[PDB]
Protein backbone atom coordinates (compact mmCIF):
# COMPACT_ATOMS: atom_id res chain seq x y z
CA UNK A 1 0.00 0.00 0.00
CA UNK A 2 3.05 1.99 1.64
CA UNK A 3 5.33 3.08 -1.57
CA UNK A 4 4.82 6.23 -3.39
CA UNK A 5 5.06 4.29 -6.58
CA UNK A 6 7.00 7.28 -7.61
CA UNK A 7 9.73 6.63 -10.39
CA UNK A 8 13.32 5.54 -9.97
CA UNK A 9 15.36 8.34 -7.44
CA UNK A 10 12.23 10.73 -7.07
CA UNK A 11 12.02 11.49 -3.29
CA UNK A 12 9.13 14.11 -3.01
CA UNK A 13 5.43 14.91 -3.60
CA UNK A 14 4.71 18.52 -3.81
CA UNK A 15 0.98 19.85 -2.80
CA UNK A 16 -0.19 22.42 -5.94
CA UNK A 17 -2.96 23.70 -3.89
CA UNK A 18 -5.54 24.63 -5.59
CA UNK A 19 -4.27 24.63 -9.32
CA UNK A 20 -6.29 24.14 -12.58
CA UNK A 21 -5.51 21.17 -13.72
CA UNK A 22 -3.85 22.33 -17.34
CA UNK A 23 -1.57 24.40 -14.85
CA UNK A 24 -0.01 21.22 -13.48
CA UNK A 25 -0.36 19.51 -16.72
CA UNK A 26 2.45 22.36 -17.77
CA UNK A 27 4.35 22.30 -14.68
CA UNK A 28 4.93 18.64 -14.83
CA UNK A 29 6.57 18.82 -18.02
CA UNK A 30 8.53 22.54 -17.87
CA UNK A 31 9.59 21.98 -14.12
CA UNK A 32 8.67 19.12 -12.20
CA UNK A 33 10.20 16.00 -14.29
CA UNK A 34 13.30 17.86 -14.96
CA UNK A 35 14.06 19.07 -11.70
CA UNK A 36 13.36 15.65 -10.23
CA UNK A 37 9.95 15.91 -8.07
CA UNK A 38 8.40 12.50 -7.62
CA UNK A 39 4.59 13.43 -7.91
CA UNK A 40 1.47 15.92 -7.14
CA UNK A 41 -1.02 16.50 -4.56
CA UNK A 42 -3.70 17.77 -6.09
CA UNK A 43 -6.79 18.98 -4.63
CA UNK A 44 -10.36 17.06 -4.45
CA UNK A 45 -11.17 16.93 -8.24
CA UNK A 46 -14.84 15.54 -7.56
CA UNK A 47 -17.85 18.20 -7.74
CA UNK A 48 -18.44 20.35 -4.67
CA UNK A 49 -20.88 23.50 -3.00
CA UNK A 50 -20.41 26.16 -4.99
CA UNK A 51 -20.60 28.29 -1.41
CA UNK A 52 -20.79 32.83 -2.27
CA UNK A 53 -20.73 33.53 1.65
CA UNK A 54 -17.88 34.06 2.17
CA UNK A 55 -17.39 34.01 -1.98
CA UNK A 56 -16.03 30.66 -2.64
CA UNK A 57 -13.57 30.02 -0.22
CA UNK A 58 -10.80 27.19 -0.01
CA UNK A 59 -12.62 24.68 2.22
CA UNK A 60 -16.28 24.75 -0.12
CA UNK A 61 -13.80 21.70 -1.77
CA UNK A 62 -14.21 19.40 1.12
CA UNK A 63 -17.91 19.59 0.84
CA UNK A 64 -18.84 16.76 -2.12
CA UNK A 65 -22.14 17.13 -3.71
CA UNK A 66 -20.72 14.14 -6.46
CA UNK A 67 -18.48 12.28 -7.78
CA UNK A 68 -18.25 13.98 -11.14
CA UNK A 69 -15.03 15.31 -11.71
CA UNK A 70 -15.76 18.64 -12.26
CA UNK A 71 -14.30 21.74 -10.17
CA UNK A 72 -12.79 24.98 -10.56
CA UNK A 73 -9.47 23.28 -11.58
CA UNK A 74 -11.60 21.91 -14.70
CA UNK A 75 -13.26 18.81 -16.00
CA UNK A 76 -12.73 15.59 -16.77
CA UNK A 77 -10.71 16.01 -19.74
CA UNK A 78 -8.78 18.12 -18.55
CA UNK A 79 -8.35 16.25 -15.30
CA UNK A 80 -7.46 13.12 -18.06
CA UNK A 81 -5.06 14.89 -19.59
CA UNK A 82 -3.12 15.93 -16.99
CA UNK A 83 -2.90 12.20 -15.46
CA UNK A 84 -1.48 11.14 -18.74
CA UNK A 85 1.12 14.15 -19.25
CA UNK A 86 2.29 13.96 -16.11
CA UNK A 87 2.88 10.40 -15.83
CA UNK A 88 4.49 10.00 -19.45
CA UNK A 89 7.23 12.40 -17.98
CA UNK A 90 7.33 10.31 -14.64
CA UNK A 91 5.40 12.72 -12.53
CA UNK A 92 2.75 10.76 -10.08
CA UNK A 93 -0.88 12.17 -9.43
CA UNK A 94 -2.24 11.88 -5.95
CA UNK A 95 -5.65 12.89 -5.47
CA UNK A 96 -7.01 14.33 -2.15
CA UNK A 97 -10.29 11.78 -1.43
CA UNK A 98 -13.09 13.17 0.45
CA UNK A 99 -15.30 9.98 1.37
CA UNK A 100 -16.31 10.16 5.02
CA UNK A 101 -18.99 12.98 4.01
CA UNK A 102 -20.44 15.11 1.90
CA UNK A 103 -21.37 18.90 2.17
CA UNK A 104 -23.17 20.66 5.10
CA UNK A 105 -26.67 19.40 6.82
CA UNK A 106 -27.38 23.38 6.81
CA UNK A 107 -26.48 24.16 2.81
CA UNK A 108 -29.42 25.38 0.91
CA UNK A 109 -30.96 22.85 -1.76
CA UNK A 110 -30.75 23.51 -5.33
CA UNK A 111 -27.89 23.47 -7.93
CA UNK A 112 -25.73 26.02 -6.32
CA UNK A 113 -22.68 23.40 -7.44
CA UNK A 114 -19.14 23.61 -9.59
CA UNK A 115 -20.89 21.45 -12.26
CA UNK A 116 -24.84 21.99 -11.65
CA UNK A 117 -25.54 19.03 -10.04
CA UNK A 118 -29.09 19.05 -7.83
CA UNK A 119 -28.38 18.16 -4.19
CA UNK A 120 -30.52 18.72 -1.26
CA UNK A 121 -28.96 18.03 2.34
CA UNK A 122 -32.37 18.81 4.44
CA UNK A 123 -33.89 15.54 3.13
CA UNK A 124 -30.43 13.77 2.55
CA UNK A 125 -30.65 13.71 -1.12
CA UNK A 126 -27.88 13.28 -3.46
CA UNK A 127 -29.14 12.03 -7.05
CA UNK A 128 -26.23 12.35 -8.50
CA UNK A 129 -24.65 9.81 -7.18
CA UNK A 130 -26.97 8.92 -5.84
CA UNK A 131 -27.58 8.97 -2.07
CA UNK A 132 -30.44 9.21 -0.08
CA UNK A 133 -31.42 9.10 3.68
CA UNK A 134 -30.41 6.04 4.05
CA UNK A 135 -27.15 5.85 3.41
CA UNK A 136 -25.82 8.23 5.98
CA UNK A 137 -25.17 7.65 10.30
CA UNK A 138 -28.24 9.86 11.01
CA UNK A 139 -29.79 7.08 13.19
CA UNK A 140 -26.18 6.20 14.23
CA UNK A 141 -25.17 9.01 15.81
CA UNK A 142 -25.98 8.97 19.61
CA UNK A 143 -25.41 13.36 20.15
CA UNK A 144 -27.94 15.11 21.40
CA UNK A 145 -26.67 18.05 18.52
CA UNK A 146 -26.07 15.03 15.71
CA UNK A 147 -22.90 16.54 15.12
CA UNK A 148 -19.04 15.57 16.92
CA UNK A 149 -19.29 16.52 20.47
CA UNK A 150 -16.71 15.52 22.22
CA UNK A 151 -13.54 13.38 21.07
CA UNK A 152 -12.97 11.50 24.14
CA UNK A 153 -15.73 9.09 22.73
CA UNK A 154 -14.06 7.52 19.56
CA UNK A 155 -17.71 6.25 18.76
CA UNK A 156 -19.02 9.77 17.99
CA UNK A 157 -16.20 10.86 16.54
CA UNK A 158 -16.78 8.34 13.77
CA UNK A 159 -20.54 8.29 13.89
CA UNK A 160 -21.83 12.08 13.95
CA UNK A 161 -21.36 14.72 11.99
CA UNK A 162 -17.67 16.81 11.92
CA UNK A 163 -19.06 20.02 12.41
CA UNK A 164 -22.35 19.79 10.52
CA UNK A 165 -20.74 17.59 7.44
CA UNK A 166 -23.42 14.67 6.73
CA UNK A 167 -21.75 11.52 7.77
CA UNK A 168 -21.83 8.53 5.61
CA UNK A 169 -22.70 5.35 6.77
CA UNK A 170 -19.08 3.27 5.34
CA UNK A 171 -20.35 0.35 6.70
CA UNK A 172 -22.87 -0.39 4.40
CA UNK A 173 -21.64 -2.44 1.09
CA UNK A 174 -23.70 0.14 -1.51
CA UNK A 175 -21.96 3.20 0.13
CA UNK A 176 -18.90 1.73 0.09
CA UNK A 177 -19.24 0.32 -3.46
CA UNK A 178 -20.01 3.99 -4.91
CA UNK A 179 -16.78 5.18 -2.75
CA UNK A 180 -14.96 2.50 -5.14
CA UNK A 181 -16.63 3.13 -7.89
CA UNK A 182 -15.47 6.57 -8.04
CA UNK A 183 -11.84 5.98 -6.75
CA UNK A 184 -11.29 2.92 -9.40
CA UNK A 185 -12.48 5.15 -12.09
CA UNK A 186 -9.54 7.48 -10.53
CA UNK A 187 -6.99 4.64 -11.20
CA UNK A 188 -7.58 3.51 -14.14
CA UNK A 189 -7.52 7.07 -15.54
CA UNK A 190 -3.35 6.67 -13.63
CA UNK A 191 -3.73 7.99 -11.08
CA UNK A 192 -0.75 7.12 -8.05
CA UNK A 193 -2.78 7.10 -5.09
CA UNK A 194 -4.88 8.97 -2.42
CA UNK A 195 -4.73 11.24 0.67
CA UNK A 196 -7.91 10.37 2.66
CA UNK A 197 -9.29 13.10 4.01
CA UNK A 198 -10.75 12.96 7.89
CA UNK A 199 -9.58 9.70 8.30
CA UNK A 200 -9.76 10.24 12.17
CA UNK A 201 -13.82 10.05 11.66
CA UNK A 202 -13.56 6.48 9.76
CA UNK A 203 -13.54 3.94 11.68
CA UNK A 204 -10.18 1.66 10.21
CA UNK A 205 -12.11 -1.31 9.11
CA UNK A 206 -14.47 0.96 6.70
CA UNK A 207 -11.69 1.97 4.80
CA UNK A 208 -9.84 -0.94 4.63
CA UNK A 209 -12.89 -2.98 3.21
CA UNK A 210 -13.14 0.31 0.76
CA UNK A 211 -8.99 -0.19 -0.39
CA UNK A 212 -9.93 -4.42 -0.65
CA UNK A 213 -12.02 -2.90 -3.65
CA UNK A 214 -9.75 -1.17 -5.32
CA UNK A 215 -7.76 -1.90 -8.24
CA UNK A 216 -4.02 -2.61 -8.79
CA UNK A 217 -2.41 0.49 -10.30
CA UNK A 218 -2.90 1.45 -14.69
CA UNK A 219 -0.37 -1.50 -15.86
CA UNK A 220 0.32 0.81 -19.42
CA UNK A 221 2.31 2.81 -16.68
CA UNK A 222 2.98 0.70 -13.25
CA UNK A 223 4.67 -2.28 -13.04
CA UNK A 224 2.02 -5.60 -12.52
CA UNK A 225 0.45 -5.37 -8.78
CA UNK A 226 1.15 -2.34 -7.80
CA UNK A 227 -1.33 -0.73 -5.35
CA UNK A 228 -2.01 2.65 -4.83
CA UNK A 229 -0.44 5.20 -2.37
CA UNK A 230 -2.60 5.79 0.76
CA UNK A 231 -2.06 7.81 3.18
CA UNK A 232 -4.92 8.64 6.19
CA UNK A 233 -4.90 12.11 7.20
CA UNK A 234 -4.73 11.95 11.06
CA UNK A 235 -4.67 14.68 13.29
CA UNK A 236 -3.06 12.97 16.06
CA UNK A 237 -1.23 15.17 18.28
CA UNK A 238 -1.16 12.78 21.73
CA UNK A 239 -4.21 12.44 24.16
CA UNK A 240 -6.61 11.33 22.25
CA UNK A 241 -8.43 8.01 22.30
CA UNK A 242 -7.80 7.27 18.57
CA UNK A 243 -4.41 6.95 17.62
CA UNK A 244 -2.85 7.12 14.78
CA UNK A 245 -1.15 3.78 14.92
CA UNK A 246 -5.13 2.55 15.01
CA UNK A 247 -4.41 2.73 10.65
CA UNK A 248 -1.28 1.58 10.21
CA UNK A 249 -3.26 -1.59 8.45
CA UNK A 250 -4.16 0.56 5.55
CA UNK A 251 -1.38 2.34 5.07
CA UNK A 252 0.71 5.71 5.43
CA UNK A 253 -0.49 8.41 8.03
CA UNK A 254 -0.02 12.45 8.30
CA UNK A 255 2.88 12.85 11.19
CA UNK A 256 1.33 16.35 12.43
CA UNK A 257 3.68 16.63 15.68
CA UNK A 258 6.10 17.07 12.58
CA UNK A 259 5.74 20.34 11.67
CA UNK A 260 4.39 20.83 15.35
CA UNK A 261 7.77 20.34 16.78
CA UNK A 262 9.82 21.33 14.39
CA UNK A 263 8.38 25.01 14.32
CA UNK A 264 8.59 25.63 18.08
CA UNK A 265 12.37 24.14 17.74
CA UNK A 266 13.06 26.69 15.19
CA UNK A 267 11.21 29.36 16.75
CA UNK A 268 13.31 28.52 19.32
CA UNK A 269 9.79 28.80 21.79
CA UNK A 270 10.38 27.28 25.45
CA UNK A 271 13.54 26.82 25.21
CA UNK A 272 14.02 24.17 22.51
CA UNK A 273 17.04 24.11 20.60
CA UNK A 274 18.14 22.97 17.27
CA UNK A 275 20.60 20.40 19.28
CA UNK A 276 17.64 18.58 20.51
CA UNK A 277 16.99 17.36 16.64
CA UNK A 278 20.26 15.10 17.00
CA UNK A 279 17.38 12.35 17.64
CA UNK A 280 15.17 13.76 15.40
CA UNK A 281 12.25 10.69 14.30
CA UNK A 282 10.94 8.17 16.21
CA UNK A 283 12.49 9.10 19.03
CA UNK A 284 10.36 12.24 19.95
CA UNK A 285 7.34 9.79 19.98
CA UNK A 286 6.85 10.21 15.99
CA UNK A 287 5.16 7.16 14.25
CA UNK A 288 7.87 4.65 12.87
CA UNK A 289 9.39 6.00 9.70
CA UNK A 290 8.33 3.63 6.62
CA UNK A 291 4.36 4.69 7.49
CA UNK A 292 5.52 8.21 8.01
CA UNK A 293 4.10 11.11 5.41
CA UNK A 294 5.83 14.70 6.32
CA UNK A 295 5.85 18.16 5.91
CA UNK A 296 6.21 21.55 7.46
CA UNK A 297 2.75 23.25 6.75
CA UNK A 298 -0.24 21.96 4.97
CA UNK A 299 -3.37 23.91 3.77
CA UNK A 300 -5.15 23.93 6.34
CA UNK A 301 -2.42 24.52 9.53
CA UNK A 302 -0.45 27.36 7.66
CA UNK A 303 -3.54 29.53 7.75
CA UNK A 304 -3.84 28.72 11.49
CA UNK A 305 -6.79 26.64 10.77
CA UNK A 306 -5.41 23.18 11.83
CA UNK A 307 -2.80 21.15 13.99
CA UNK A 308 -0.24 22.55 15.24
CA UNK A 309 -1.61 26.12 16.13
CA UNK A 310 0.99 29.40 16.32
CA UNK A 311 4.06 27.34 16.35
CA UNK A 312 3.49 26.60 12.27
CA UNK A 313 6.05 27.89 9.94
CA UNK A 314 5.21 28.70 6.36
CA UNK A 315 6.15 30.75 3.51
CA UNK A 316 5.11 34.00 5.38
CA UNK A 317 8.29 33.33 7.38
CA UNK A 318 10.35 32.64 4.38
CA UNK A 319 13.98 32.43 6.10
CA UNK A 320 13.12 30.01 8.84
CA UNK A 321 10.37 28.31 6.71
CA UNK A 322 13.25 27.49 4.44
CA UNK A 323 15.10 25.97 6.92
CA UNK A 324 12.78 23.95 8.64
CA UNK A 325 11.99 22.54 4.85
CA UNK A 326 15.91 22.56 4.41
CA UNK A 327 16.40 20.14 7.47
CA UNK A 328 13.18 18.46 6.61
CA UNK A 329 14.19 17.38 2.84
CA UNK A 330 17.83 16.40 4.58
CA UNK A 331 16.84 14.06 7.10
CA UNK A 332 15.90 10.69 6.40
CA UNK A 333 12.64 10.40 8.62
CA UNK A 334 9.35 9.97 6.72
CA UNK A 335 8.55 10.60 2.87
CA UNK A 336 8.64 14.36 1.76
CA UNK A 337 5.85 16.45 1.06
CA UNK A 338 6.48 20.08 -0.25
CA UNK A 339 3.73 22.51 0.41
CA UNK A 340 3.30 25.25 -2.78
CA UNK A 341 0.55 28.10 -1.85
CA UNK A 342 -1.04 31.22 -2.82
CA UNK A 343 -1.13 34.65 -0.84
CA UNK A 344 -4.36 35.72 0.82
CA UNK A 345 -4.54 39.40 2.40
CA UNK A 346 -3.74 37.76 5.90
CA UNK A 347 -5.41 40.68 8.44
CA UNK A 348 -5.45 39.47 12.56
CA UNK A 349 -7.56 40.38 15.03
CA UNK A 350 -7.07 39.67 18.23
CA UNK A 351 -4.60 37.26 17.19
CA UNK A 352 -7.11 35.64 14.55
CA UNK A 353 -6.94 35.60 10.58
CA UNK A 354 -10.15 37.11 9.01
CA UNK A 355 -9.35 36.67 6.20
CA UNK A 356 -7.97 32.56 6.27
CA UNK A 357 -11.26 31.80 4.02
CA UNK A 358 -10.13 33.30 0.53
CA UNK A 359 -9.47 31.11 -2.04
CA UNK A 360 -7.34 30.82 -4.68
CA UNK A 361 -6.22 33.69 -6.75
CA UNK A 362 -9.50 34.57 -9.23
CA UNK A 363 -11.46 36.79 -11.72
CA UNK A 364 -14.65 36.81 -10.95
CA UNK A 365 -14.35 33.16 -9.24
CA UNK A 366 -12.33 32.22 -11.85
CA UNK A 367 -8.83 30.88 -10.88
CA UNK A 368 -6.18 33.01 -12.38
CA UNK A 369 -3.29 31.15 -14.20
CA UNK A 370 0.00 29.93 -13.37
CA UNK A 371 2.04 32.51 -14.49
CA UNK A 372 6.14 32.53 -14.63
CA UNK A 373 8.51 34.83 -14.59
CA UNK A 374 12.03 35.07 -16.27
CA UNK A 375 13.61 34.76 -12.78
CA UNK A 376 11.30 31.59 -12.66
CA UNK A 377 9.19 32.85 -9.93
CA UNK A 378 5.46 32.84 -10.34
CA UNK A 379 2.90 35.42 -11.02
CA UNK A 380 -0.82 36.23 -10.14
CA UNK A 381 -0.56 35.86 -6.38
CA UNK A 382 0.85 31.90 -6.45
CA UNK A 383 3.83 31.77 -3.85
CA UNK A 384 5.58 28.82 -5.71
CA UNK A 385 7.68 27.73 -2.55
CA UNK A 386 8.48 24.49 -4.97
CA UNK A 387 10.68 26.96 -6.89
CA UNK A 388 12.22 28.89 -4.92
CA UNK A 389 16.22 28.25 -5.46
CA UNK A 390 16.83 26.71 -1.63
CA UNK A 391 13.81 24.61 -1.41
CA UNK A 392 13.84 23.14 -5.02
CA UNK A 393 17.85 22.35 -4.53
CA UNK A 394 16.91 20.74 -1.70
CA UNK A 395 14.38 18.55 -3.16
CA UNK A 396 17.10 17.38 -5.43
CA UNK A 397 19.69 16.91 -2.24
CA UNK A 398 17.18 14.23 -0.92
CA UNK A 399 16.98 12.65 -4.35
CA UNK A 400 21.17 12.84 -4.19
CA UNK A 401 21.58 11.06 -0.66
CA UNK A 402 18.71 9.09 -0.58
CA UNK A 403 19.46 5.53 0.71
CA UNK A 404 22.28 7.16 2.97
CA UNK A 405 22.69 7.17 6.57
CA UNK A 406 22.70 9.59 8.90
CA UNK A 407 25.82 10.11 10.01
CA UNK A 408 28.30 12.44 11.20
CA UNK A 409 26.38 14.88 13.75
CA UNK A 410 27.55 18.14 15.11
CA UNK A 411 26.21 20.53 17.50
CA UNK A 412 27.77 23.42 19.64
CA UNK A 413 24.79 23.17 22.33
CA UNK A 414 22.79 25.26 21.10
CA UNK A 415 21.35 26.07 17.55
CA UNK A 416 24.53 25.57 15.66
CA UNK A 417 24.32 21.97 13.91
CA UNK A 418 25.25 19.95 11.27
CA UNK A 419 25.09 16.26 10.07
CA UNK A 420 25.75 14.30 6.73
CA UNK A 421 24.21 11.82 4.60
CA UNK A 422 26.30 8.90 4.19
CA UNK A 423 29.40 10.38 1.49
CA UNK A 424 26.33 11.83 -0.59
CA UNK A 425 26.23 15.19 0.90
CA UNK A 426 26.58 16.89 4.20
CA UNK A 427 23.84 20.65 5.95
CA UNK A 428 25.18 23.04 8.53
CA UNK A 429 22.75 25.11 10.11
CA UNK A 430 23.34 28.27 11.96
CA UNK A 431 19.79 29.64 14.35
CA UNK A 432 22.08 30.92 16.93
CA UNK A 433 22.31 34.91 16.87
CA UNK A 434 26.12 35.13 16.70
CA UNK A 435 28.50 33.91 13.89
CA UNK A 436 29.70 30.22 12.96
CA UNK A 437 33.00 29.76 11.76
CA UNK A 438 34.54 26.00 12.24
CA UNK A 439 36.16 23.15 10.37
CA UNK A 440 34.34 19.98 10.05
CA UNK A 441 34.61 16.47 8.88
CA UNK A 442 31.97 16.19 6.25
CA UNK A 443 32.34 12.41 5.10
CA UNK A 444 32.66 13.92 1.45
CA UNK A 445 35.52 13.31 -1.44
CA UNK A 446 37.89 15.96 -1.42
CA UNK A 447 36.90 18.75 -4.08
CA UNK A 448 35.48 21.98 -4.47
CA UNK A 449 31.59 22.20 -3.53
CA UNK A 450 29.39 24.60 -5.03
CA UNK A 451 26.73 25.33 -2.09
CA UNK A 452 23.26 24.77 -3.20
CA UNK A 453 21.18 27.09 -1.17
CA UNK A 454 23.39 30.37 -2.15
CA UNK A 455 23.79 29.60 -5.84
CA UNK A 456 24.09 26.91 -8.26
CA UNK A 457 26.19 24.84 -9.97
CA UNK A 458 26.52 26.11 -13.51
CA UNK A 459 28.99 24.24 -15.85
CA UNK A 460 32.54 24.30 -14.19
CA UNK A 461 31.41 27.26 -12.16
CA UNK A 462 29.58 28.20 -8.71
CA UNK A 463 27.27 31.15 -8.65
CA UNK A 464 27.22 31.40 -4.97
CA UNK A 465 29.01 29.97 -2.11
CA UNK A 466 31.96 27.30 -2.14
CA UNK A 467 33.05 24.92 -0.32
CA UNK A 468 36.50 23.10 -0.38
CA UNK A 469 36.70 19.18 1.28
CA UNK A 470 40.09 18.34 2.26
CA UNK A 471 41.63 15.08 1.82
CA UNK A 472 40.22 13.86 5.56
CA UNK A 473 36.83 14.52 4.48
CA UNK A 474 37.19 18.01 6.51
CA UNK A 475 35.85 21.07 4.86
CA UNK A 476 35.47 24.87 6.41
CA UNK A 477 32.39 26.59 6.71
CA UNK A 478 31.76 30.18 8.10
CA UNK A 479 27.78 31.30 8.03
CA UNK A 480 26.90 34.36 9.84
CA UNK A 481 23.50 35.06 11.40
CA UNK A 482 23.32 37.90 9.26
CA UNK A 483 22.72 35.50 6.06
CA UNK A 484 20.44 35.60 3.75
CA UNK A 485 20.03 32.09 3.84
CA UNK A 486 21.95 30.61 7.78
CA UNK A 487 22.72 27.51 6.11
CA UNK A 488 25.18 25.74 3.65
CA UNK A 489 24.00 22.26 2.04
CA UNK A 490 26.43 20.48 -0.40
CA UNK A 491 26.74 16.98 -2.22
CA UNK A 492 27.98 14.75 -4.34
CA UNK A 493 26.16 16.65 -7.74
CA UNK A 494 27.03 20.09 -6.92
CA UNK A 495 31.16 19.28 -6.48
CA UNK A 496 33.06 20.56 -9.26
C1 LIG B 1 36.31 26.86 -16.13
C2 LIG B 1 35.51 28.14 -16.02
O1 LIG B 1 34.38 28.25 -16.50
N1 LIG B 1 36.17 29.09 -15.35
C3 LIG B 1 35.55 30.42 -15.13
C4 LIG B 1 36.33 31.50 -15.87
O2 LIG B 1 36.38 31.18 -17.28
C5 LIG B 1 35.68 32.87 -15.65
O3 LIG B 1 36.46 33.89 -16.28
C6 LIG B 1 35.60 33.19 -14.13
C7 LIG B 1 34.80 34.46 -13.78
O4 LIG B 1 34.77 34.67 -12.35
O5 LIG B 1 34.95 32.05 -13.43
C8 LIG B 1 35.53 30.75 -13.61
CA1 LIG C 1 -17.67 9.47 9.87
CL1 LIG D 1 -2.61 16.57 4.98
Amino acid sequence: QYSPNTQQGRTSIVHLFEWRWVDIALECERYLAPKGFGGVQVSPPNENVAIYNPFRPWWERYQPVSYKLCTRSGNEDEFRNMVTRCNNVGVRIYVDAVINHMCGNAVSAGTSSTCGSYFNPGSRDFPAVPYSGWDFNDGKCKTGSGDIENYNDATQVRDCRLTGLLDLALEKDYVRSKIAEYMNHLIDIGVAGFRLAASKHMWPGDIKAILDKLHNLNSNWFPAGSKPFIYQEVIDLGGEPIKSSDYFGNGRVTEFKYGAKLGTVIRKWNGEKMSYLKNWGEGWGFVPSDRALVFVDNHDNQRGHGAGGASILTFWDARLYKMAVGFMLAHPYGFTRVMSSYRWPRQFQNGNDVNDWVGPPNNNGVIKEVTINPDTTCGNDWVCEHRWRQIRNMVIFRNVVDGQPFTNWYDNGSNQVAFGRGNRGFIVFNNDDWSFSLTLQTGLPAGTYCDVISGDKINGNCTGIKIYVSDDGKAHFSISNSAEDPFIAIHAESKL
